This record gives structure tokens, C-alpha cells and sequence, in this order.
């Protein structure tokens, strides 16, 4: 009972612990870097800059008030009261943070003007590039430009889930629905914005991870699906990748011996084609895919993800009714046969969680965050790199056959992980289930 709303306040604390060394990858570590090369125009470090600190500065201000609230809590007993609610930090906050929505308009902005710079000057390109490659960036630097106005999503979704085992009668219950409609509203106003960053932000990573393929990032383009599938050839079923767009369906060239297996073949439009599933290929799960003048055949590691494939396409040729020239997620999907959708990321995404458990050669105690369907481990909460990763598609959240133990599985890869609560367990579990 009481405890399920405590549980939420620490849950805003370690996600929210993990949002401030997100925005320090940019406003420390990628700053000094910047500074020490000039390769980055001062117009571009103040749109970087001044619409990336003010941020961080009410941020940073935050966390303090929570954790100490927070600390508060776990008292006299004529005081407390006061100490175990938090309906009025949020509140304030929240209609606080409204004042700054002004800046995170301009995120759509700045990832665009990044990505220009970096093409039209060589030096911060290569800055940028050996940047991405320090043990601070545990994701795409790109991606935490998005972290901002993805965190105005989980104070939104947080907030809901207070309002949930909250009733009338709490001093917490006036305050919170209050705050909630205040960052509703926040987010509301910048839905549009958020959308629209998601999704170049996806576009202008695959421009760079592909080799050869050009002009790929444009006003229409949304991204439908990447993954990996077996295309027919001549020699037989061979692994290679396909990138589903709004517009049309890339896929990788033949895998040459020391060379890139993301090398882009071609893309067939799709205006006007049409997806037939297979006669005894139905064990082999291949449908073939006739294109306005190419036809392939390709087949699908299991039957579900042949059917994904299958009705994405179909939908998305439907719904089409400057030219494309010629370990992440999409390596993990290599190596696993699998696809991820655009539907997945939003749900990797709302599904971010932050804190510390143990892990079974003997329980060894971390602190753990899942953000990317990738847990990243710290020894302890105030470290800058992540000591070791586990990206997690294909592995199954089951108990084991300590307390309040799950197990993660992943063909002969078995760990186990222990939470110190049992709401904070079932919450866990949960998570991992919905980025899978």
C-alpha cells in the first residue's frame, strides 16, 4: 500500500540520477572536447549550448530536492507527514518547466545542424567521430539530444502511475493531479516536436551506419522497420539486412571477406509493388517481394517474424499511394536474426529504468540502467562509463527452476538478477517484458 508510492519516488530519483550523467555526456565531456578542437562554429555551440544548459541547470537543482525529500522520508513523528509526500516538489516543478519549452522546440533544430556541420566541415567530423568512441558515450551521441524532451514523457508517465494507488484522502492526491495535468499539457504542446526529433534522429543515425547510401534523411522518410532476413540467391538463403522506410525498402549488398555487412544494395520504391507468402516454402517461412521491376524471395528466421514483415510491408505500401543515392541495435539484429520496429523503439523508450541489483560468480552488486533494450553496468551510481553491457533482444524474463530472484535466458547465456524490494521486482521484470 504505502510502500507502492515510495517505491515510485525512488524510481523518479535513479531514472532521474541517470538523466543528469545523460546530459553530462554533452554539457561536460562532449563541451571540453569542442573547446580543446574548435572544430565547432561559435553559432553552433551557442544553439548547441544555450538550449542544452539552462536545462541541465533546472535538472540538477531537481534531483537535490528530490533525494533530499527522499532521504526525509525513510523522521520525527509530529513532522512526518510533510516528509513522505512529494506532490509538491512535482507540482512546482512541473509548472515550472513550462517556461522551457521554448528551448526544447529548437532540439529538432539542433540535431539538424549538427548533422550539416558534420558533413560540410571535415575537422568535426572527425572530432565528433573519436568522441563517440570514449567509454562516456554508451550511446550514439545523437541519442541524448533526444533524452531531454524524452524525459518530459516519463515525469508525465510517472506521475500518472502516482495518481493510480492514490485515492482521496492522501495530502499527496490534490498536488499530483494538479502537477499531472501541468505536464500533460508540457508535453501536449511539444508532441508534434517529439515525433519529428524521434524520428530524424533515427534517419540521420542509419545515413552514417550504412555505407553508400546517401541523401537517406528527408522531410518524409519515416522509418517503418530494420532487421535481418535470409534473401534467395543462386548459391542459397544468405543473411542480409533490410531497412523498411515509409517510401521504400532498402537492403544490404553481399558480404564480402574484411568489408561491412551494412553496405546498401539497393532500394526498391514502393510504388507499385506487391508481397506474396509462399508451396513447401512455408516451412522455410519465405515470402517474395515483387517490386515495380526486381523480385525477391526471402525468408524469415521464425514464422511471427515472417508475418511482422509481411504485414508492415503490406500496410506500408498501402499507405504510399532530393533523391535517395547509391555493437547497436542493428548488430545486435545480425547476430540474432531479428528485426526491431518503429513501434519498438517507443517502447524501449517508455520503458527506461534505472537502479541497482545483484547479479549471481557469486552476487555481485551493481547499479543498472535499461535504456536501448541494453542493460549498461556501474559498480557504483556516480561512475562515468558503464563497466560491461548486455543488450537483451531474444532473452525471456523468467523466475529460476536468495529472494526475489529473475533470470534472464538467451540460448546457453543464463544470468540472474536479485532486487532488494518485491514491487521494484515485479517492476523489473516488467520492463525487460515490454522491450521484447
Amino acid at each position: 500500500m504505502e510502500d507502492e508510492a515510495y517505491f515510485i519516488a525512488k524510481e523518479i530519483l535513479a531514472t532521474e540520477r541517470t538523466y543528469l550523467k545523460d546530459l553530462e555526456v554533452i554539457t561536460v565531456w562532449f563541451r571540453s572536447v569542442l573547446i580543446k578542437e574548435e572544430a565547432m562554429p561559435a553559432a553552433l555551440m551557442a544553439l548547441l549550448f544555450s538550449n542544452i544548459d539552462p536545462v541541465y541547470e533546472f535538472h540538477r537543482g531537481f534531483l537535490h530536492e528530490v533525494e533530499q525529500r527522499l532521504a526525509l522520508w525513510e523522521s520525527s513523528a509530529h513532522l512526518k507527514g510533510d516528509h513522505q509526500r512529494i506532490g509538491d516538489i512535482l507540482l512546482r516543478n512541473m509548472r515550472q518547466l513550462k517556461e522551457f519549452t521554448s528551448y526544447f522546440q529548437r532540439h529538432d533544430e539542433v540535431l539538424t545542424e549538427l548533422e550539416k556541420a558534420t558533413k560540410h566541415c571535415k575537422k568535426l567530423e572527425a572530432v565528433y567521430k573519436e568522441f563517440e568512441l570514449q567509454k562516456v558515450c554508451y550511446l550514439p551521441l545523437n541519442t541524448f539530444l533526444l533524452k531531454p524532451v524524452q524525459r518530459l514523457v516519463h515525469y508525465r508517465l510517472l506521475l500518472s502511475r502516482l495518481c493510480a494507488h492514490y485515492s482521496p484522502g492522501h495530502r499527496d492526491y490534490a498536488d499530483c493531479h494538479e502537477a499531472l495535468k501541468a505536464i500533460t499539457e508540457v508535453t501536449t504542446e511539444l508532441q508534434q516536436s517529439l515525433t519529428r526529433l524521434e524520428n530524424l534522429q533515427k534517419l540521420t543515425e542509419l545515413q552514417r551506419d550504412l555505407v553508400g547510401v546517401e541523401n537517406l534523411i528527408a522531410p518524409g522518410r519515416e522509418f517503418i522497420r530494420e532487421g535481418c532476413l535470409h534473401k534467395l540467391t543462386k548459391k542459397g538463403l544468405q543473411q542480409r539486412m533490410f531497412f523498411l522506410f515509409s517510401d521504400m525498402l532498402l537492403y544490404t549488398s553481399k558480404s564480402v571477406t574484411g568489408a561491412s555487412h551494412f553496405r546498401i544494395r539497393g532500394f526498391l520504391p514502393l510504388r507499385g509493388m506487391l508481397v506474396e507468402e509462399s508451396n513447401e516454402w512455408s516451412v522455410l517461412h519465405c515470402f517474395t517481394i515483387y517490386a515495380a521491376q526486381k523480385t525477391i524471395v526471402v525468408a524469415a528466421s521464425t514464422r511471427l517474424e515472417k508475418e511482422k514483415w509481411m504485414q508492415d510491408l503490406n500496410a506500408a505500401i498501402q499507405a504510399a499511394k532530393p533523391p535517395v543515392l547509391l555493437n547497436t541495435t542493428m548488430h545486435v539484429c545480425w547476430y540474432r536474426n531479428t528485426s526491431v520496429s518503429r513501434a519498438d523503439h517507443s517502447a524501449a523508450v517508455e520503458n527506461q529504468l534505472s537502479g541497482y541489483l545483484l547479479r549471481k560468480n557469486g552476487w555481485q552488486k551493481l547499479w543498472v540502467v535499461f535504456t536501448n533494450f541494453c542493460l549498461f553496468f556501474y559498480k557504483t551510481h556516480q561512475d562515468d562509463y558503464p563497466l560491461a553491457s548486455l543488450p537483451l533482444l531474444g532473452y525471456s524474463v523468467s523466475l529460476p527452476r536468495k529472494d526475489y530472484v529473475f533470470k534472464l535466458q538467451f540460448k546457453s547465456h543464463v544470468y540472474f538478477f536479485r532486487a532488494e524490494s518485491k514491487y521494484t521486482f515485479e517492476r523489473w521484470m516488467d520492463v525487460i517484458k515490454r522491450a521484447s
